[PDB]
């Protein structure tokens, strides 16, 4: 809460914005192809 609503918050279809439990680092994960990236993806 108390943030902005950039397009960074509404990931494309198949992608999900999650955080790593190991270091606590936010990233994106594509459940369609079991991929992931840090840069904003595009469906």
């Amino acid at each position: 809460g108390l943030e902005h609503m950039a397009d960074e918050e509404k990931l494309p279809p198949g992608w999900e914005k999650r955080m790593e439990r190991s270091s606590g680092r936010v990233y994106y994960f594509n459940h369609i192809t079991n991929a992931s990236q840090w840069e904003r993806p595009s469906g």
